């Protein structure tokens, strides 16, 4: 089963121009940590979200553009649950 | 942080007419496991998804109707990701 954390990671990596180092510092976590969770996700899905050239991301794949876009929808809907909660709070 | 599992649980509990026992057997898990994950979710959200009367769920709350609906959209969108993966495999 895919996890929300891996969805947040590919969204953030995509919004830091594929710079995994810059993303790690954005999320206050280690850079190897983010790379692990993404490859678990890609192994779990069986598709590459990010094309690589060595230990380095080069571009978002066709499949990844669709998957990341939908991850943003999931992350925004998770946020709306917390806003629904707080309005009734 | 909220988890996909807890979103799957409140949705499944809601589609087994609030019967946690039938839901546990559906998901091949324990009934205490589902209850535990639901109360964690509700503590994080600070709202009750299910109105209670003793060790018993009576109805879905105004807020819970919205949260469960949005949890369903999320669970559907998680499925769209794996359908995107399968296509591109």
């Amino acid at each position: 089963s895919m996890k929300l954390q891996q969805l947040r990671y590919i969204w953030e990596v995509a919004h830091h121009d594929l710079n995994v180092s810059a993303t790690a510092q954005s999320l206050y976590t280690s850079q190897p940590g983010i790379s692990k969770q993404i490859r678990l996700l890609e192994d779990e899905l069986g598709v590459e979200v990010f094309a690589r050239s060595g230990k380095h991301l080069t571009r978002v794949t066709p499949a990844g553009e669709r998957i990341i876009h939908t991850a943003g929808e999931i992350l925004r809907k998770v946020e709306s649950i917390k806003q629904i909660a707080q309005e009734f709070s």
